[PDB]
């Protein structure tokens, strides 16, 4: 699973995720990266919460969507102190959850950020995760040059019961054309190698977000473009690499939700697609022009191959 | 769409949602009925909330979606006056929603001990029309009605909330089951036969209660007797896609366990909920899945011997 979030310079966010999901899955099996709450969240400051406010996911399984996460995550940061709001959440909501309270362990994470104006704009973003590692990757237009950090549970610590958190604030100017990405590789077992892979297409990943934003595009489009980037690894379990299923065929989860709009486009269980976020993407976009937001299997196989997004016949299958 | 939500003799509550989805669809759409949240929810009493409660859903379309409408039913229905929370919701969180008219209702229970048990059951819905089935194992003759928006209301924009109280006791065997038929444009003919539906299905659910079923059983036992009405969009007779094929949503959620099963867009099967309730009774034994969709959903119900059309 990975993820990403984005702010524009005008504190419009958005948020996606794409997964492969568990390995030697039953056909047609969906999880959390496809369900609306679940695998992410996006929504714009508004009358009831002061700040724009984007989640995404990491881990997979059925813990990620028994606790609607990404939801909970959002609302909870409308609290003053976002790193404890976080904690609470990560602690209480979902290591806790009486949703999975015969769950032995809770595997899981979130990126996040959250922004409001003071014209200039004041992002902070956090990561947190249940699972040994996280690997993230951060960048703002200004700053010009992508960090990339591998986020480890501390010595003591107990996968699946213990948190890590950790964080960072990040003030804009709101006058120009920038903003700021935050992305994630996956949240799970710690890799000395391919530990630098994960990092570099992070860092990538960041780059082509905030080079999207510098040519004026949407928030959903770079968070998109970072998806893109993050799948098209061959290490991470999404897009080209995805684990196989009980058949060993690939199916993929993804979706994307737009902060000030709040429309929403998922798939799940597509397979034959290279890029999974981009029918997210394409399905929210022709939503903004009652059209379809979630679209499954062979339907949304053709759907994509109907709207020209690059297809492999090769790779999809479809049985009767 | 259709559903039911039961409570038995312990306090023990159920929920599940079943639908053909929008008329014309494009393949492979998946709507409320299937998505964790939105169609359905169940919950018994716990430290944050002191009702246990179910809620299903009604209506078609992303509304119920974006607002995850029935688990915010629920949460609401925490609140003393049951009646005015319900009421908040619809219009608060859904008609004003931040996510120009929406269409759509729910059915909920909620229940408490008292050894005797309170069931508080409503109804809400801004279409024109919904028709509802409730029965309690005491009282032995289902009870139907149509509830209609009153004169002057515009569906979309007005809200028409009606509701009762049922007191069980929570010695025996008994229990409570509130199901609804569907909730959409007022149809005066047909209206005998939503009526009539709405009576067997809570026959069944109170049935299954009263041999020691389980009330996800008796949820399940409901709602494959509305399916099979030709007259509701689920099961036999479903809104056909854009490609003249029946591709069903479905989901149930057990109070007691907080478990779920769910299918979306799944064609050939007689009884989409049979296959989301056996879902969540395997899951009752790696984490099994919950939600299948398409061809594999079909494939996992015909290997667990659930009768195929
Ligand atoms: C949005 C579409 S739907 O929710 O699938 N849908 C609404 C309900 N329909 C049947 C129905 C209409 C009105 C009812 O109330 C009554 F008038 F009081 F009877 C009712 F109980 C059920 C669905 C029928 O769809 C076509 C078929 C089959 C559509
Ligand atoms: C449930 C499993 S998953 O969420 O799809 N998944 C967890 C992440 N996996 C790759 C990964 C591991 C560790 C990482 O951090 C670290 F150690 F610092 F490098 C990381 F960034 C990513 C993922 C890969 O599975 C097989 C593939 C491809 C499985
Ligand atoms: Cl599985
Ligand atoms: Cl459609
Ligand atoms: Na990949
Ligand atoms: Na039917």
């Amino acid at each position: 699973t990975v993820g990403a979030v984005v702010v524009d310079h005008e504190g419009n966010v958005a948020a996606a995720v794409s997964s492969g999901g568990l390995a030697l899955k039953h056909p047609g099996r969906v999880g959390q990266a496809a369900l609306y709450g679940c695998g992410c969240w996006a929504e714009n400051t508004g009358a009831h919460n002061p700040y724009s406010t984007a989640v995404s996911t990491s881990g997979c399984g059925e813990h990620l969507v028994r606790t609607i996460l990404a939801r909970e995550c959002s609302h909870a940061l409308q609290a003053e102190d976002a790193h404890q709001a976080l904690l609470e959440t990560m602690q209480n909501k979902f290591i806790s959850s009486p949703f999975l309270a015969s769950e032995d362990g809770v595997l899981g994470g979130v990126i996040v950020l959250r922004s409001c104006r003071c014209q200039t704009l004041l992002v902070e973003f956090l990561w947190s995760h249940t699972t040994e590692s996280m690997c993230v990757g951060y960048m703002s237009a200004q700053d010009g040059k992508a960090k990339t950090h591998i986020s480890r549970l501390p010595p003591g610590a107990v996968a699946g019961q213990s948190v890590a958190i950790e964080g960072g604030v990040c003030r804009l100017e709101g006058s120009g054309s920038g903003g700021f990405v935050l992305v994630h590789a996956g949240a799970g077992y710690h890799s000395e190698s391919k530990a630098k892979e994960y990092k570099h297409v992070c860092k990538r990943a960041c780059q082509k977000a905030i080079e999207k934003l510098q040519a004026g595009a949407l928030a959903t489009d770079a968070v998109t473009a970072a998806l893109v980037e993050l799948e098209d690894s061959p290490f991470t379990n999404a897009g080209m690499g995805s684990n196989l299923n009980l058949l060993g065929e690939i199916e993929c989860d993804a979706s994307i939700m737009d902060g000030k709009s709040l429309n929403f486009g998922a798939v799940g269980a597509l397979s034959g697609i290279k890029n999974p976020v981009s029918v997210a993407n394409r399905l929210l976009c022709e939503g903004q022009k009652i059209p379809p937001c979630f679209l499954v299997g062979e339907g949304a196989y053709r759907w994509a191959v109907d709207h020209g997004i690059p297809s492999c016949p090769l790779e999809h299958h479809h049985h009767h």
